[PDB]
């Protein structure tokens, strides 16, 4: 009878397993048991199934060495870098290639003539790049690139397909742009397979403006700087600078921001686009000749400067490119006339070049990381295990199910809290909110008439109405919040001097939706005023026992009463002599007036000891008198405001008199024959109170720990639900700094394994 | 048809629990009448009274 809630559940918990246990037992346990060793061993079998015949279009199981997915070992190490550490700190040391040069250069046509002339927006009129686009080129069949890593089944030949593929791309480069600027930092990952691509990472950066015009957000160009340190910090990147043909060098702007990452080029190689603008306009060759040699380049780019041409025209196909490059290179006097012989302009020999230059860096530098992530982790493990040595492994995701765990715990030990303390603290916490309402709104005026049955037909009628009215409204919501009180002190209390405060957010939130979730019974409070009448109604008290302990602690109310009272009073009416000359006080002239208003009304009691608590007028007038009689006028205001506290300090000491002899009286044996005017009609009052609101409590409690437990218990297990697929809350609850480098130490280790598995693909070739 | 056979074994079990309970403090307060009705109340006042 303790608690019933527990039972139930077992009951049918073993209901179930003895109906389904043949199925339960193999799915629960089993299977699960299995399912993770299968993982490793026989999805391995699927999975070689397919990856073999992937492996046949890559061609890597025919040839040795050579493999279309090898080139996408390299994406694969910088996805997760990027994942992992997206800022300066980690991508200044990702080797890359980026495309960089002169907005207005439309330097972006190095890559457009390769793969992204299909699928990338281009033309004139506006900014086109709005943040960094990688693109993974391989050496493979025509195949819809992946747009932000997502796959796609699009012929790339198609015009209907490759529209798609450019509103794509589009959405992801205006998106990554806030308000405030036109350029963003927040890249976009394309890898695209197809003839005549080369096995490199190239990156084309937004391009660089001069000045930032009306038509653009004020920050733009400072952003694009920002963003141009991609390369300017990152001594692995490959920068392909691109001057504008259309405007001479002493105009540029790549100039400066390569000089600064490599005055020596030994990073970088020049190109330069739309170089047949020279003979739209009056070609000067002999500046040619210096752009050839770098005369005019501060930053010395190494390796041949080749150059890019196009009709102009932004629906030109790749093919169509390709053939009009190679045919003008060949015979312009540009070129012709000067020592840029065309087949090393020719694009395609950028693009070999550049690849050749690519790996080159790529298979030098990457050794250095496999290094600095090691050391990287041991450092990060040496502090974060020395300041938490409790966690030698961590992840967000045990952080979460331990309190997941806790929190059912907590609150399954709330449901073992006896009913001791539910009844016991439900009935003080509910007495005390209603003790004044009764001694003030019912007992007090009651008390102004000598009638007995008056006094108790007054309250009885009082009572009633109020019970209907406020009990049973009161007294659920301190049993809803006297449950929450104890939760969440189970829940979030400390265990003394240790807690794991790390999980305070989510308890409290889960706290939150269950306690929103929290609905109390909506017909407890039936039950109540039923209960309440019956309570009322029944006023035998037959039992010593019963009115002794209803005497004691009706005195503590009176006793709390006449206190509060006499504290106002104090204040009312400042320090007696003892305390004015002890601490050298004095009263306000209100304090004054307090006194005396209050000796006279003192007086006035003193002989009309029964003098109803209601005063007259002329009572008013005469103490107004007898006060002015000695120098004081008080205003009647005063004086009632006096009168009230006084008064009940003298009614409440005549009813702990009236308690004294009722106790002191009756227990005296030869009393009990003496029928003195002793009718202790307020220990009948407070004594079926204390029943009533014992059995409220009572009845409070059986609601408490059969229904209202339990629907806290199932709403916390909908809420963690909630929380458990709420990564994004896990994420904000779980912030303890702990965590946070557990779950980056992982991400290092697992780099570590991506690096070395990158690095022993470049170890193949011995 | 899905939720009444997934659900009507349980109410088996509940009323089985249920009369176990109520069979344990009905006997425990009322060790006399192990079986009772109200037929079986009236018709020995019946005699009763009539004896
Ligand atoms: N004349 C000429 N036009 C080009 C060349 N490369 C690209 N374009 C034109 O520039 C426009 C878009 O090229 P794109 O590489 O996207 O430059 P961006 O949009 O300014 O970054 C298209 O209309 C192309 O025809 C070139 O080498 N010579
Ligand atoms: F014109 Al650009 F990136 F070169 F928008
Ligand atoms: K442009
Ligand atoms: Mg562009």
């Amino acid at each position: 009878a303790t608690d019933r809630g527990s039972e139930s559940d077992k009951h049918f918990r073993k209901v179930s397993d003895k109906e389904k246990i043949d199925q339960l037992q193999e799915e629960l346990l089993h299977t699960q048991l299995k399912y993770q060793r299968i993982l490793e061993r026989l999805e391995k079998e699927n999975k070689e199934l397919r990856k073999l015949v992937l492996q046949k279009d890559d061609k890597g199981i025919h040839h040795r060495k050579l493999k279309k997915s090898l080139i996408d070992m390299y994406s694969e190490v910088l996805d997760v870098l990027s994942d992992y550490d997206a800022s300066y700190n980690t991508q200044d040391h990702l080797p890359r290639v980026v495309v960089v040069g002169d907005q207005s250069a439309g330097k972006t046509s190095v890559l457009e003539m390769i793969a992204q002339a299909r699928i990338f927006p281009r033309g004139s009129g506006e900014m086109m790049t709005r943040s960094p686009v990688k693109v993974t080129l391989s050496e493979g069949p025509h195949h819809v690139a992946l747009f932000k890593d997502s796959s796609r089944e699009f012929d790339l030949t198609k015009e209907e397909d490759l529209a798609a593929l450019r509103h794509e791309i589009e959405l992801r480069m205006r998106k990554n742009v806030k308000e405030g600027c036109t350029v963003s930092p927040e890249t976009i990952s394309l890898n695209v397979k197809g003839p005549g691509l080369q096995r490199m990472v190239l990156v084309d950066l937004p391009g660089v403006i001069n000045t930032v015009t009306s038509g653009m957000a004020p920050d733009t160009k400072e952003t694009i700087f920002s963003i141009s340190k991609a390369y300017m910090q990152n001594p692995n990147a490959i920068i392909l600078c691109i001057q504008d043909g259309s405007v001479d060098a002493e105009r540029s702007i790549v100039t400066d921001l390569v000089s600064q990452m490599d005055p020596h080029g030994r990073r970088t190689i020049f190109v330069l686009t739309k170089v047949d603008l020279a003979e739209k306009n009056v070609a000067s060759p002999s500046r040619i000749q210096q752009i050839i040699e770098g005369k005019l380049f501060p930053m010395k780019a190494l390796g041949y400067f080749a150059v890019v041409t196009g009709k102009g025209n932004s629906s030109e196909s790749i093919e169509a490119i390709r053939e009009y490059e190679e045919e003008f290179f060949q015979n312009s006097k540009l070129l012709k006339t000067s020592m840029l012989k065309a087949h090393q302009v020719t694009t395609r020999n950028l693009s070999l070049a550049v690849s050749d230059c690519f790996w080159k860096m790529v298979r030098e530098s990457v050794e250095q990381q496999a290094d600095s992530f090691k050391a990287t982790r041991f450092n990060l493990e040496t502090e974060w295990k020395n300041n938490y040595p409790r966690l030698r492994e961590l992840d967000r995701n045990e952080l979460f199910e331990k309190a997941k765990n806790e929190i059912l715990d907590e609150v399954i030990s709330l449901s073992q809290v006896t009913p001791k303390h539910w009844e016991e603290i439900l009935q003080q916490s509910l007495w005390e909110r209603v003790s004044t309402h009764v001694i003030e709104n019912i007992y007090l005026p009651a008390a102004q008439t000598m009638n007995s049955g008056t006094f108790n037909t007054t309250v009885d009628i009082k009572l009633k109405q109020w019970t209907d009215k406020q009990l049973p409204n009161k007294a659920v919501e301190v049993a809803w919040e006297t449950l929450q009180e104890e939760f969440s002190r189970f829940m979030t209390e400390p265990k003394g001097k240790e807690h794991d405060d790390i999980f305070d957010k989510l308890k409290e939130a889960v706290k939150e939706e269950s306690i929103k979730r929290h609905k109390w019974n909506d017909f407890a409070e039936d039950s109540l005023r039923v209960i309440q009448h019956n309570a009322l109604e029944d006023r035998s008290i037959s039992d010593k026992q019963q009115w002794d302990a209803a005497i004691y602690f009706m005195e503590e109310a009176l006793q709390a009463r006449l206190k509060d009272t006499e504290n106002a009073i104090e204040n009312m009416v400042g320090p007696d002599w003892k305390k004015r000359w002890l601490y050298w006080k004095n009263r306000t002239q209100e304090q004054c007036v307090h006194n005396e208003t209050k000796n006279e009304l003192e007086k006035m009691l003193k002989c009309n000891e029964e003098h109803p608590a209601y005063l007259a007028s002329d009572e008013i007038t005469t103490v107004r008198k007898n006060l002015e009689s000695r120098g004081v006028e008080v205003d009647p205001s005063l004086i009632k405001d006096t009168w009230h506290q006084v008064y009940r300090r003298h009614f409440l000491k005549t009813a702990l008199n009236h308690c004294n002899l009722c106790r002191r009286g009756f227990y005296y044996y030869q009393r009990h024959f003496v029928d003195s005017e002793l009718e202790c009609n307020d220990v009948v009052l407070f004594w079926r109170i204390q029943r009533m609101l014992a059995i409220t409590a009572n009845t409070l409690r059986q609601q408490l720990t059969n229904t209202e437990v339990r629907r806290l218990e199932k709403n916390v297990k909908e809420v963690l639900e909630d929380f458990a697929e709420d990564g994004e809350k896990k994420i904000k609850l779980l912030t303890g700094k702990r965590v946070q480098l557990a779950e980056d130490l992982k991400k290092v280790r697992e780099i570590q394994e991506k690096l070395d598995a990158f690095i022993e693909a470049l170890h193949q070739e011995k």
